[PDB]
């Protein structure tokens, strides 16, 4: 790892993990991928994350990791080649089939089709409560995509605080979030999943990960000028030097670290007091400590990613 990427905190205090299926999962998820010909004849990334979770929900996680990275390649090419009106068009049918994925697992567009076989896989295991929450969340992330999509095609560099907003919705923090359950396998109440402290921990462990991507990225997005990422927009908006805006962008996720490992603490205790004795308690107990481990996870998985993806 070069010096301006390496994060000490990282390599000593959060051990790799890797789930037991991983070696089935690339070969399935790549098998996936042609059957929906997806690519022309990344789970490593989801097997350091969503630790414990049964073998068929990683698998329709990573399915759906690859695919979210197959329309992050369509959107940049339709931003590069101002395809606005097929960018419109695949928009308004991931909407679709994001509420009805059944009617959409034929459709022509092959990245559509993909879509919703991805989504209906993750919409059968838990409540239909839990498939509304995920439906929400991406709708919001469909939007954020189409926000995106104005502002490259315009050469518009959001503001610091725009562009963190916006990024907790493309990166699709919530989204990440929601799949934690599935991968203990239980829907969490409200009143459980937005404890401030779960809440919070849930936040920072996908800050780290989308911020320190836009760190592992910075000079090259230069170059080719691009204009989404937290380093472009203090360079534009606070007249930073490129090696200013590294180092900004590295103590921000620096301190994503520890101010993690210090709600990490609150949250495990609230894990803690779940455990009341009841068995509905241990159970729920069980399954938020199970999530703020992967939110740890997150940490390291996306850490190593970045160093080993080409
Ligand atoms: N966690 C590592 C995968 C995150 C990929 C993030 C991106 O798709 P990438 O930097 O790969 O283009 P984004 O469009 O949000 O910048
Ligand atoms: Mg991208
Ligand atoms: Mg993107
Ligand atoms: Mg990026």
């Amino acid at each position: 790892v070069p010096p301006s990427l390496r994060l000490p905190v990282i390599e000593a205090a959060f051990p790799r993990q890797l789930h037991p299926y991983w070696p089935k999962l690339q070969e399935t998820t790549r098998t996936w991928l042609l059957e929906k010909r997806l690519m022309p004849a990344y789970t490593d990334l989801m097997a350091g994350y969503y630790l414990g979770a049964p073998d068929e929900v990683l698998q329709a996680i990573a399915d759906y990791s690859a695919w979210f990275s197959v329309w992050d390649d369509r959107h940049d090419r339709d931003i590069v080649h101002g395809r606005a009106g097929a960018w419109r068009r695949l928009r308004g049918l991931l909407h679709t089939a994001l509420d009805s994925p059944g009617d959409h697992l034929h459709h022509e567009d092959t990245l559509v089709a993909g879509f919703a076989d991805s989504v209906r896989r993750l919409y059968a295991f838990l409540p239909a409560t839990w498939n509304a929450r995920f439906a929400r969340h991406f709708h919001t992330v469909i939007e954020a995509y189409d926000r995106e999509f104005h502002n490259r095609t315009r050469g518009i560099v959001p503001g610091v605080e725009e562009y963190l907003e916006l990024r907790r919705l493309t990166f699709a923090h919530w989204i990440w979030t929601d799949l934690l359950e599935p991968s203990s396998g239980c829907e969490l109440p409200d009143a459980v999943r937005k404890h401030p402290a779960y809440r919070r921990a849930a936040l920072l462990s996908q800050e780290f990960a989308a911020w320190y991507n836009d760190l592992c990225s910075l000079p090259k997005e230069i170059a080719g000028d691009e204009v989404h990422n937290l380093g472009i927009s203090l360079i534009t908006h606070h007249s930073l030097t490129l090696e200013e805006a590294i180092g900004e962008v590295r103590r921000r996720v620096e301190e994503c670290i520890t101010e993690f490992l210090a709600v990490e603490r609150d949250a495990l205790r609230f894990a803690d007091e779940l455990a009341d004795g009841t068995v509905r308690g241990k159970e729920l107990s069980g399954a938020v400590r199970a999530n703020v481990g992967n939110m740890r996870n997150w940490f390291s998985s996306v850490y190593w990613f970045h160093h080993e993806s080409g």
